[PDB]
């Protein structure tokens, strides 16, 4: 797109303040950033606030989001689908134009792990191009693991394309498939969908530790086999509802879009890949790593 | 097939009725018949009843079906294999030669939503040309949400291929996946397998109700992350069967023959997309509407 | 490889001893044996102990396994990666050079139908290659279904490529897919991935029968949805622990690495093709059949 030419918009904080019991306020943009996807390999990407996959979004169950999205994008309109949301799609998640902001309100009434996406057509071209992200609507009353746990973090998996190329999205092999972090709490990492980074500066935790993993696979077109090397999943959440519950599972299946919360434990010093076991995606880059130590 | 140039055999109805209070005949013709399945492309599939995906059956769990299949090809073998019986397949399912009829009898003993096809030598063949179709077993004692469903609907997800193409349907991408919906009572839609019918003559439904989905995702080769943009999935029960209940689901995955029951709220006026959120499949046709009014 | 050239080196019983009440031994090798994998065609696997898949392990939860590969390829490092266990990857799952073995121990506290594999990098070339296999832990309290169980057998489902095609591997389609069979007590057959042997030699059973099977889709890259022919399954459980109960599915959706417990009823004399319903795979191979007898 010429209008994209030489544009790279620096990335911009999530802005979010809640503003009563049940509302908060979330502002994002729709940028174009250059992200390196793999070593060498730039991708211009479509993006929410110039991560890709997106800023992470955190509420409660019953919280009601009032969202606003602020188009940057000097040509292509830009839109928001929440999953975690009831709304009318054709007026709720509607295009805001180049330059200009828009305002949607809707609830968060069920409990889980959701993908966001920009939803203007084609959404193949907008999800593939990097505008993907999940967020997280916490259980009214938790799970009955909470106790359990002693470390969480979030990973998401998407897949990158060649270069805003329609014919490749749709029906070409992925060229690169990648996990990212999103950070809960101050200090975590938060990343971006790449090859490397999660190899290179594993998620860290300590020997006998429950870890917790919120995960989402954004797609755009592959469903993931997601797997922990070196344990099995305690329990697992399908979709992050409390009440899908599985136990004892090795991989999980998660469809394009799919999300779970899972739970393993660590018993020994070491790195532990995760994978998607698709192996065919783990080596085109969907390896993170766990760092578990006796600190 | 030289045999098929020129053939398009017009639909020929369904033939259903009860003969006992745990019995049902029905009969089903295999004929050749040009389907419109992208706006100007013919796809002269082999079908059940000249619908592809076939007519729905919808019979009570504990039911016995005395099938028929009357074979109006001129040249090819055509035979049923029903998901939702317990059957001898190499004395049931078998083959009826062209221009003969076969009558084979089955118990349908589980409810759900299950997948039927031909299951003729190569299948891949008599599948990818179009001879699927859903079967509907009622369960004995209903679903535990059946009284908060307002407004129920089948759809059925299918790929076509490049026309009678082995090579293509073993190692090549879907051409087209699409939705087709099939009526339950009078007055609801009875589609085929199109990338366009249901955006643009949506399904219907009232703000605030509760819609229920019969689902089935009979591939060939492809599963489905089955996705209503706009909400949330409040209960899933896998295959139809009423004990593998998942709450709060946002997409389903689907095998290749793979069902379910859905059921979801629609809280504010507007067009609800119903998707595969593969979204490469999405692109090829598989996006179905549902629209909301406020009557 | 140009010292694989001409290797082909002969099948080596899997060794097995109980230690103690929780405690057991066990030895493969690594070597590079030549498989039929579908009528005319050989392929110089890189296998555990000569078969591919390999050999089946069965333990009990709560054992801990003393595991001891060695590696009898002339030129490869090899490892071994067991699902079942809980494990260091760093220090327990490593390499074992040419002409050396190692001895790694860790426990199989969770009861299910495992993945093992190869876990030396690349990964996807080790198991692509051949280099999986199934480990079933049996649990300490079985399953509720157990006493009306008749007959049981073990499936796993793998792909083939292109001869050790890295490129194929991670870019194409399967060459073949398929399915073998592994023997839990004598007389059970024990077979390789092929596309040929179980139709040829069906696994056998009497009617009336209720049949277990212990399942896993090890890839390296596909998901399977597994299906039995003129059947329903009575009760899946999901990578075979006892909690995650299903019933009535016609279809159960396996990810790579995926395990199941699936049992259903042949209510009548016949064969019974059992497939992945991905019908793509089932053409290139993944089809096994059951002959069931009157006695
Ligand atoms: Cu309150
Ligand atoms: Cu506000
Ligand atoms: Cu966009
Ligand atoms: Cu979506
Ligand atoms: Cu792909
Ligand atoms: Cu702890
Ligand atoms: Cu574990
Ligand atoms: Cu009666
Ligand atoms: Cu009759
Ligand atoms: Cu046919
Ligand atoms: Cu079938
Ligand atoms: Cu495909
Ligand atoms: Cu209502
Ligand atoms: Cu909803
Ligand atoms: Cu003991
Ligand atoms: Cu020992
Ligand atoms: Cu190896
Ligand atoms: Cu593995
Ligand atoms: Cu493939
Ligand atoms: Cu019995
Ligand atoms: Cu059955």
């Amino acid at each position: 797109i010429a209008a994209h030419k030489g544009v790279n918009q620096a990335p911009v904080p999530l802005k979010m303040e809640r503003v009563g019991p049940h509302d908060v306020h979330i502002e994002m943009t729709a940028q174009i950033t250059d992200i390196e996807i793999d070593k060498g390999k730039i991708y211009k990407a479509w993006t929410f606030n110039g991560q890709a996959p997106g800023p992470l979004v955190v509420v409660n169950e019953g919280d009601t989001i009032h969202f606003t999205l602020k188009n940057m994008d000097p040509v292509v309109p830009h839109s928001m689908d929440f999953h975690a949301v009831h709304a009318s799609p054709s007026k709720d998640f509607i295009d805001v134009m180049p330059n200009k902001s828009g305002t949607f309100t809707y609830p968060a009434n069920k409990p889980g792990v959701f993908m966001y996406h920009c939803g203007t057509k084609p959404v193949l071209q907008h999800i593939a191009n990097g505008m993907h992200g999940v967020i997280i609507v916490k259980p009214k009353n938790g799970y009955p693991t909470d106790k359990e746990v002693d470390r969480e973090y979030v990973l998401i998996q998407n897949e990158w394309y060649k270069y805003n190329d329609m014919n490749d999205f749709q029906n070409g092999v992925p060229s690169y498939v990648v996990f990212s972090s999103k950070a809960l709490k101050p200090g975590d990492p938060n990343t971006n969908g790449d090859t490397f980074t999660l190899k290179e500066k594993p998620l860290l935790a300590k020997v006998g530790e429950k870890i917790r993993l919120y995960i989402n696979n954004v797609g755009p077109n592959e469903v993931s086999s997601f797997h922990v090397v070196g344990t099995v999943f305690d329990d697992v959440y399908l979709d992050g509802n409390p009440n899908n519950h599985l136990q004892g599972m090795q991989t999980v299946m998660l469809p394009a879009s799919g999300g779970a919360v899972v739970e393993f434990t660590v018993t020994r010093p070491g790195t532990y890949p995760i994978v998607t076991h698709q192996f065919n995606h783990a080596q085109k880059g969907a390896v993170a790593m766990l760092k578990v130590t006796e600190t």
